[PDB]
């Protein structure tokens, strides 16, 4: 019914997803990775755009202070993550199925 | 709950969302759009007025040290969302039924 | 999920609800006029179910944590009450 | 669907005998006059079984906090705060 | 519908096997004797799936902020670890 849905966006990297429709994912959880390295006072920023729009929204903000955060989003069949962090940043969540099976 | 849906809602500028379509919008994250760009020990107050109605309810604060929280709001129709901050804030979330 | 639910307790005013087959999802609880209460002030905000003369605790508010979420249902009879000289806003939702 | 809540008082654990909690909410009572910069813990013991696990910690900084948690028929829940700490949810 | 719940011993990544069917519901981590870890450090708690080498942050603890909740589903297999001189606590429920 739930299987477990991770990715590492590496600094510069937008992490890009193009699946077909009805393909979902439930976003739970987003963590800064490295934090004894990046520098103390800064805060970064966490994107995400939709489909083919060139321009993205804000899903929250990383800092020391503030190091995870977490939402109740879902993400459908296209969409891309970017961040500004020097660090790798941990997107994860789950997907949702009905399954049944003939043994 | 199949739906990304999210506004930015800028400085001055309450942000109408007019829904007739009988879904809703889960409202999940409210986010400061940048931290560097407000006065660092200010509190700024975000409302939701619920259609017609003249009085709005406080859905949360944001400030530098404070810049976003989650929650777990269903809007249906009509609201608007309405903050004073000098920096626009993001409402995020998903569509649903 | 049904509809969108929001309470304003007033300072010095205990402000209760009465309900039927309606449920109240309280979601968020969060200060007014946080520029306006004192900087080292915590507030305490209670709901009293039904008849009963004390109330639980439902979460603490200040300057500095000035808004929290909660997951909480309410059902047939309740006040929510607070010791802030600001407003505190209550919201979530009504089901059915 | 019903609220349910306890007080579980300072030096006091709180035992509780199909029915389910959904243990939603913890809070710290008399923030401003518990001790500055101290964290509290709090612990759910179930059924029998002599050792907890930690549910979250309390202190003036963090006065609360949100949980999703089911508890079945039996538990205990204790604190090591000098004030009372709230635990509050729901019933099903 | 069950309370689920393991401690993380210091040093000891904690490997969870389950039987077809069951979902453990991660809700909380919180990090333990919050007075005895080193005062300004941050540490890491990530999990592994299945085979994996490589696990992914779940998130971070640190005395300032000694918990985080968290809305996981974890399947047959998984591995908790993390490099706190202190145990971690995970708690949540279990589903079939």
């Amino acid at each position: 019914m739930m299987e477990f849905w991770g990715i590492e966006i590496k600094p510069g990297k937008p992490f890009k997803v193009i699946q077909k429709d009805g393909f979902m994912v439930h976003a739970s959880q987003v963590t800064l990775g490295d934090v004894e390295k990046v520098k103390k006072d800064e805060t970064f920023a966490v994107y995400v755009k939709i489909g083919d729009d060139e321009n993205g929204f804000m899903i929250g903000n990383l800092s020391q202070k503030f190091p995870q955060f977490s939402i109740d989003l879902y993400l459908g069949h296209e969409f891309e993550i970017s961040h500004n962090s020097t660090s790798s940043v941990y997107l994860i969540g789950y997907r949702t199925f009905d399954l049944e099976h003939h043994h």
